[PDB]
């Protein structure tokens, strides 16, 4: 389809069109991307995904068209401590995507530790929100809490420095306009705080044409839950 | 998702979200539901069918919501013939759907022979564009070409004469409003001729929660292309 468009407004338990990788699964209505104890508490070494099952024409070159996209979400983390880990990230890559191992922790569960740095080695775009930078473990990031785009690397492109609130919810909007070529990025909470990241970036030279979309987290030793709260996605192919 | 859709203007041979069934196949950026040979020429003893590879959420107990669709499409049918056979149909049936044994000819590829009229044995509501009534063998048909609504039987329990036109290409345009459960179908060709049938149908006692749509056509003695050539569809659950 030239056109694809979709909406989870909450995540009820029978869900069809959802692949869960690792230690994501639903509870109460929402994506808890990695693993929770009996009682929905976040625990240590734990790396979970979702896909949409269905597959998204990113771009034609036939046409030389390419998708315009817009993916609108809304996600909260909690931890007993305050030194939560290690984030959650939209992202978009090949079809059969699948956890690389030892992709835990800093790695978001994303890359492989070997070629996490190494952009002629991955095919991935991906939006992350990064609670976690010692400098010990994740020597590529900027040293406080950020926001980042993601090109094929661990290393962001670019990035803003954020705030992590526990358990309140991050409402937000990503899109990708093919006339401009800039992904932008607007995160904002409840009491208006706004976030701003955007980049350019010719997706024709990152992903192939079919590509499939979706969430990733992880915690190492430090830990906190990642739970994706909605969702909505559209794309259409446009002539620029 | 409570929401989703989908368009697709034309047909290009790089599908991924199409389920292809029997001799369904792309060609010329259109689906060839029928079997056509080298020339491009229908041939007899052929039945093919294409699903959307997403899950539709049709309706959701635990909520009481219904879904609001609305599928528009557009076929053309060919045949050197004087009586081409056998019929299209957009239908709507459990995810898990597959060719019937022996459900070629005046059975559309949606129903067993043996229980054809069994409302109680199916669960599949389907529009048919039937062009083949031969009172000998559809003995079900009213004796001319029709536009039918078909709920858990080949024997529409509503139809309305139509007109068929070699190589001229139909627009469809099928809507279902769970406020009315009114299921209307408008079909029109392009010197403004047109078709209408509505029928009071309640989804819930029919078909499953999640459901798959798609298209059917088949071609026994007598045959036929059975082109479609665009399709879009949408669908939001709603409370009633
Ligand atoms: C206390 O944990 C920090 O220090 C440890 C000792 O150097 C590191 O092993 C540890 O790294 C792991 O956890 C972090 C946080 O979850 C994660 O980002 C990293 O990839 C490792 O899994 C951390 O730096
Ligand atoms: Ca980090
Ligand atoms: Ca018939
Ligand atoms: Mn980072
Ligand atoms: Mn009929």
């Amino acid at each position: 389809q030239d056109s694809l468009s979709f909406g989870f407004p909450t995540f009820p338990s029978d869900q069809k069109n959802l692949i869960f990788q690792g230690d994501a699964q639903i509870k109460n209505n929402a994506v808890q991307l990695t693993k929770t104890d009996s009682n929905g508490n976040p625990v240590a070494s734990t790396v979970g995904r979702i896909l949409f099952s269905a597959q998204v024409h990113l771009w034609e070159k036939s046409s030389s068209r390419v998708a315009n996209f817009q993916s609108q979400f809304s996600f909260s983390l909690k931890s007993p401590l305050s030194n939560g880990a290690d984030g959650i990230a939209f992202f978009i890559a090949p079809p059969d995507t699948t956890i690389p191992s030892g992709s835990g922790g800093g790695l978001l569960g994303l890359f492989a530790p070997g070629t996490a740095q190494n952009t002629s080695a991955n095919q991935v775009i991906a939006v992350e929100f990064d609670t976690f930078y010692a400098q010990d473990s994740n020597t590529w990031d900027p040293n406080y809490p950020h926001i980042g785009i993601d090109v094929n690397s661990i290393r962001s492109v670019k990035t803003v420095k954020w705030d992590r609130r526990d358990g309140q919810s991050l409402n937000v909007l990503v899109t990708f306009n093919p006339s401009t070529r800039n992904l932008d990025v607007v995160a904002t909470y409840s009491d208006g705080t706004r976030y701003e990241v955007s980049y350019e970036v010719d997706v024709r030279s990152v992903l192939p044409e079919w590509v499939r979309v979706g969430f990733s987290a992880a915690s190492g030793e430090q830990y906190q839950t990642h739970t994706l709260e909605s969702w909505s996605f559209t794309s259409t192919l446009l002539y620029t």
